[PDB]
C-alpha cells in the first residue's frame, strides 16, 4: 500500500511534468522552482533540498542552472525569485490547481474528506511510531 | 491533497529509513537494494534510476557504492544482489512487512478497501488525462 501510494504520487507529478513542457524546464526544475514559492522566505539550501527529494550537490547544481535562466536571484545567500520568474509560477500553478480538480473527478465531496482523513491518521499513525 | 500525498509517502519511507539503522545503509542506499529485489531480473541503470526517483549518475555512484560494501555484483553488465545481500534484504523485508501492518492500526477493514479503490480510481484518472 505504500509503494501503490509511492506509484500514485509518482505519476501525478509526472502528469503535471508532462503538461509543463512548454515551459522549457526539467522535472527537477520546476519541483525546485513550486519548492521555493510554497516554502516560507529563506531556506537553506539543505531545507529546500530535503523538501524536493534530491541531494544536496544536485539541489546546488539545480540551483546554479536556474540563475542561468533568470529564473532565481542569490544576491545576499538567500533565495528569492526573480521577476521573469512570477509569470512562469502563476502559469505552473494554475496548471497544478486544474489538474487537481481534473484528477479528482468522479469522485464523491464523500470519499474526499475521507481519504483527507485517512491520510491524516496515517501520518499520525506514522507520527507515534517514531517515538516509540 | 497531491503534496498531502507526497509528503505522506516521505515520512513513511522515513519511519522505515528510522528502523533500518543498523543496517549502516544511507536511504538511496537501501532504497535502491529494495528495488533491485522487487523489479524482475536484468533491469538497465535507466529503469533502476526512475524506479528509485534519483539522476542517472546519482544510481551509477550508489551501485559503485553497492559494490564496494559487497551488496551488489555487475559481472557480466546485469546487476544482481550478492548472497551477503540476500540476508539483509529479507531483514528490510520483514522491517517493511511489520510497519506497514503497525501504521495500518486503526484502520478498519472498510476504510482500507475503500483506500485501495480510490487509489486505483485516482490513477485512472492520471492514466487518462494523459492520453487526452
Amino acid at each position: 500500500l505504500g509503494s501503490d501510494l509511492a506509484r500514485l504520487v509518482r505519476i501525478w507529478r509526472a502528469l503535471i511534468d508532462h503538461r509543463l513542457k512548454p515551459l522549457e524546464l526539467t522535472q527537477t526544475h520546476w519541483v525546485t522552482l513550486h519548492n521555493i514559492h510554497q516554502l516560507p522566505p529563506d531556506q537553506s539550501q539543505i531545507q529546500l533540498a530535503k523538501a524536493i527529494g534530491i541531494e544536496q550537490p544536485s539541489l546546488v547544481r539545480t540551483l546554479d542552472q536556474l540563475e542561468d535562466k533568470g529564473l532565481i536571484s542569490r544576491q545576499t545567500k538567500r533565495i528569492k525569485l526573480t521577476e521573469k520568474a512570477e509569470p512562469l509560477i502563476a502559469e505552473m500553478e494554475e496548471v497544478i490547481h486544474k489538474t487537481r480538480g481534473e484528477i479528482l473527478a468522479g469522485i464523491s465531496s464523500e470519499e474526499i474528506e475521507l481519504l483527507i482523513k485517512l491520510i491524516a491518521k496515517l501520518e499520525h499513525n506514522i507520527m507515534e511510531l517514531h517515538s516509540h
